[PDB]
């Protein structure tokens, strides 16, 4: 199967596959069962911001998720990613709904990777109706306001359940190379999660995988479109 | 056929299809017959640097080609590129040999595009043996020193004639959009041209084209791998 | 006196010192009497954006000023700036009021300069209460919302007349050097101009000058805090 | 006195004030007695490269120092720098000689800081004869090849003992702010250390301090121009 590293913004607690009993942000290394989590004061209807960073010297993957004036949650995990990930990757965003639902609207997304002794940076502050520099998978679409709807939304804006969708950047990324002195990446995205459900679900991830990654069978709902099971 | 905008570093004068009678840099808008040229004091065996820039407000495509301490040549052309190019493009480098030959060795290549009211930047200071973020066309390869050999070079380093090769960046680039306030791009590459021929040929280009661009039939030699004829 | 290059957003027509009879954007080379202007559909109470760019190869200073969904005005002028400006400069923003007034509120400001063969970039999306990386001149202050008020505003937000204020970046900028292949700069700022006056005044500039530049005597009002007279 | 955070490239072992018994790179938090060190295979006469990074989420200051094809040494230290440093800082490079000597030649220096919810980046690949964007302290000069000589070098290139010199960037840097979601910085410099001494000394640092920082009295030699004593 795919090799996966992800930062999950998990709005629904699936305690039966390892979630804490509350909304949380998590660092996922090849398993939906996060190696590290932090409690997420998830706000429906307000725009959030996530920042993710890593470098091969400090070897500490970190993420912070914030709502302006409201809250900020941070999670870190010490991991040598050059030991987990292949040399060439694609980076992306994923989102699911399940029994319960939410909009998983991406308003912006940027990413930088550096291979020091290669550089790649992209920034999207609007998404075009046919984004030729993105690989849209599952239900992911871009809409009339220029936003990226990772999961299905009806004509009036209502989120639908049992949705899975992902967007990967078109170009493979060279995230490590044996002659590199240091490899680093940074990622930021802003997101709007709306829901009429008392318990919204399921969440959004930023993720790095093998370049030929695709939505695994059975990855809906709590598996965030990333893993075929909860191992 | 393809839609082409290019800056050509033309080491061989083909006076019969419009070249001036000397090595020159040129700005090409949909024809190998440059809309503007400047005399190029082409230096065999020394590393050169080319800088190209454009923005949709000034509407002036410019290029400068230099050898440290030796020479610098500049050419500009006033053109609304949003009137020439499709909204989505790929960017690349091309090179040819013909009867006469030269190495067309790319040591580095960078590019930035901005869509203001989208950003894309890539930088290569070394090229890996299998560059998954590049579309290599024709004879283009990367070699053991980490350089990009656009045209065929033998085992010992000798350039071969009748070669054509191109390298495009993998991801389409969004170079204009009707809601943009301003669109801009910048490109830099460094290059080493070696030749045992008294009159080296044929040259190197940086070029922007339709995303599905490929080497046209009959584009070798003086056509720089860009055009199917000299119209 | 100072040596000045500026892009002026001139909200008040002073026809007696060379203004066209309407709000305009202008390119100023050592004189308030613009070398080039374009009609500016100036909008009171809406946030505007200005983009300015130049490179020493194309030698074309350009500016675009826009309100989202409303209007965009562009002005360009062909000028070799390395022939006007000293090698070391400071860059800044200026604004005035006079008999008539307006707020000259800077919401953001960024700038990049490149000296190719040096790089400097700064970006402000919020201004702190005591910006130690800015030289504030005249009436310029930063306020509680994190904005830069170039001209005097009363406690409730009312703009005052007979105000002059400027903000320069602290560090001198190396905008040309005789060994450079190409020198380039880019600048963006966003601005909010509010006024209860039927004819608001006087305007905002982005400007480059000798590093020891200061507000000239008698530069208020129509002189935009840049020039001691209307020569 | 000054508040100091530094990464030291310490070519001389002063075991009597806490150095390990070998050349080392070290992370210094308000004391020359490094909180963390790693053995440095210091190479005389070859160009080295140092990369330093930190972000306020991972809270891990890291540094890697390398010679191409030869060696690489890494040191990290977990520290909340927003708890050590004032909100406004200057960043710089320092170097000393003492009884023993070496050239402390800076060939390039770059730095980025980001204040997320401010950006500052500078890059020097050549240093001009009178760098107006640098505060040169002590013996620091720039020479005819465009390099930064932090410590005294004679007319022919011979390093002198009992030298101290520093170069700070002119503009204060805003490295933390109470409303920031995350603060980050990155720094790179390349350096050439030549010596006719069997045991070269004393070393080079990249350092962050109070904006009004100056060379303390008695900071020569093993104190690297940063501290007034070895507490
Ligand atoms: O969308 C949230 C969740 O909905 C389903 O799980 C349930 C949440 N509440 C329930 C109540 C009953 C059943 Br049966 C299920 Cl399967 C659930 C599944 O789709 C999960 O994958 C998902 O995490
Ligand atoms: O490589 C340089 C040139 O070589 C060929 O043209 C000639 C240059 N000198 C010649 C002499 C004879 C003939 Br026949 C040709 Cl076709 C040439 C052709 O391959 C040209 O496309 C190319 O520009
Ligand atoms: O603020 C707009 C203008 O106000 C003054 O000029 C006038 C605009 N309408 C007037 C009417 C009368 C007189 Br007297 C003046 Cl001086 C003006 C002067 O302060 C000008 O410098 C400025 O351009
Ligand atoms: O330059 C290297 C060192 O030279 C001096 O220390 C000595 C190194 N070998 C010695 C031998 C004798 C004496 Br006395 C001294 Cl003070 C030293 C002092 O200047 C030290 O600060 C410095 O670390
Ligand atoms: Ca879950
Ligand atoms: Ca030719
Ligand atoms: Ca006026
Ligand atoms: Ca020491
Ligand atoms: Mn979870
Ligand atoms: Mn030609
Ligand atoms: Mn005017
Ligand atoms: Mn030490």
């Amino acid at each position: 199967a795919d090799t996966i590293v992800a930062v999950e913004l998990d709005s629904y607690p699936n305690t039966d596959i390892g979630d804490p009993s509350y909304p949380h942000i998590g660092i996922d290394i090849k398993s939906i069962r996060s190696k590290a989590t932090a409690r997420w004061n998830m706000q429906t209807g307000k725009v959030g911001t996530a920042h993710i960073s890593y470098n091969s010297v400090a070897k500490r993957l970190s993420a912070v998720v914030s709502y302006s004036g409201t809250s900020s949650t941070t999670v870190s995990y010490d991991v040598d990613l050059n030991n987990v990930l292949p040399e060439w990757v694609r980076v992306g965003l994923s989102a699911t709904t399940g029994l319960y639902k939410e909009t998983n609207t991406i308003l912006s997304w940027s990413f930088t990777s550096k291979l020091k002794t290669n550089s790649l940076h992209f920034s999207f502050n609007q998404f075009s109706q046919n984004p030729k520099d993105l690989i849209l998978q599952g239900d992911a679409t871009t809409d009339s306001d220029g936003n990226l709807q990772l999961t299905r939304v009806s004509s009036d804006g209502s989120p639908q359940g049992s949705s899975v969708g992902r967007a990967l950047f078109y170009a493979p990324v060279h995230i490590w190379e044996k002659s590199a002195v240091v490899a680093s990446f940074d990622a930021t995205f802003t997101f709007l999660i709306k829901s009429p459900d008392r318990d919204p679900a399921d969440g959004i991830t930023f993720f790095i995988a093998n370049t030929d990654t695709s939505i695994p069978s059975g990855s809906g709902g709590r598996l965030l479109g990333l893993f075929p099971d909860a191992n």
